[PDB]
């Protein structure tokens, strides 16, 4: 496998989005996967509509809309739906609306999604190098995640309790420290433009192999 692999460099990662205070990280984690597997299969990068996951994708899903939700059950209802909305069509407004989806304005369909064994961070190198992005929880409650700003983000007191959807657009090492790229979706103020570098092969540090998976096309 590449020692390093960032996903932004294949143009296969839109711009960072900001969820505001409705609780779609799970949305914009779902859509992110989506968004590489569509430019790799037709070319072009989209962003697609975490607005459509928030409002379709809910109680038959197990979801919640701005209260919370999971990827995998997102993926299935794209995958149930035969597609999902493109952002433009169906923008974001970190509210939980009435579904609006329409075909008419359809980017992108799911046909299967795959969820990695729980906190093996070598299968999950495995699947960002030679699938894509894949979705992920992390525990990002501790007050250190919402400081971060560079280097390689290490928190002791992390655990293996996920509460936060997430994006691995990719994973290296900087320092002599290994981590996993991820994209968050508070806004481009958040870290790095909006990214995190985590820990990798440090324990499953902040819980981020315990429940991976990404979709196909
Ligand atoms: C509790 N609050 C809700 C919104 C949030 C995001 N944004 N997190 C979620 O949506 C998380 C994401 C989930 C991804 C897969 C592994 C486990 C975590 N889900 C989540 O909080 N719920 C609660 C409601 O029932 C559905 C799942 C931040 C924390």
């Amino acid at each position: 496998l590449p020692d390093s692999v960032d996903w932004r460099e294949k143009g296969c990662v839109t711009e960072v989005k900001y969820q505001g205070s409705c609780g779609a990280c799970w949305a914009f984690s779902a859509v992110g996967a989506l968004e590489a597997q569509l430019k790799l299969k037709t070319g072009k990068l989209v962003s697609l509509s975490a607005q459509n996951l928030v409002d379709c994708s809910t109680e038959k899903y197990g979801n919640k809309g701005c209260n919370g939700g999971f990827m995998t059950t997102a993926f299935q209802y794209i995958i149930d739906n035969k597609g999902i909305d493109s952002d433009a069509s169906y923008p974001y407004k970190a509210m939980d609306q009435k579904c609006q989806y329409d075909s008419k304005y359809r980017a992108a369909t799911c046909s299967k999604y795959t969820e990695l064994p729980y906190g093996r961070e070598d299968v999950l190198k495995e699947a960002v190098a030679n699938k894509g992005p894949v979705s992920v929880g992390v525990d990002a409650r501790h007050p250190s995640f919402f400081l971060y700003r560079s280097g390689v983000y290490y928190e002791p007191s992390c655990t293996q309790n996920v509460n936060h959807g997430v994006l691995v657009v990719g994973y290296g090492d900087l320092n002599g420290k290994e981590y996993w790229l991820v994209k968050n979706s508070w806004g481009h103020n958040f870290g790095e433009e909006g990214y995190i570098r985590m820990a990798r092969n440090k324990g499953n540090h902040c819980g981020i192999a315990s429940f991976p998976s990404y979709p196909e096309i």
